[PDB]
Formats: structure tokens, sequence, C-alpha cells
């Protein structure tokens, strides 16, 4: 019910963010 599954990629940004 939200913006997640149109840019589950918030999800895996922090994911990401670990990489940085």
């Amino acid at each position: 019910k939200w913006k997640l599954f149109k840019k589950i990629g918030i999800g895996k940004f922090l994911h990401s963010a670990k990489k940085f």
C-alpha cells in the first residue's frame, strides 16, 4: 500500500549505500 513495489530499489538502495 505505498511506493514499495514501484520503487523496491529503495530497499536495495541501502544495500548499495553499504557498498560506499
